[PDB]
């Protein structure tokens, strides 16, 4: 629902949200789902993925 920020965060890409400690934040619903940092055993590449695009083995 609604959350509050414990730390400052400075954006690192064009898709992340910068915010300051104190800010109130509201979680938005997306078809993508939560994003996870993942490593591909298939390609060896690594980076964030949309969780709703995958399922357990």
């Amino acid at each position: 629902m609604t959350f509050v920020a414990l730390y400052d965060y400075e954006s690192r890409t064009e898709t992340d949200l910068s915010f300051k400690k104190g800010e109130r934040l509201q979680i938005v619903n997306n078809t993508e789902g939560d994003w996870w940092l993942a490593h591909s055993l298939t390609t060896g590449q690594t980076g964030y993925i949309p969780s709703n695009y995958v399922a357990p083995s």
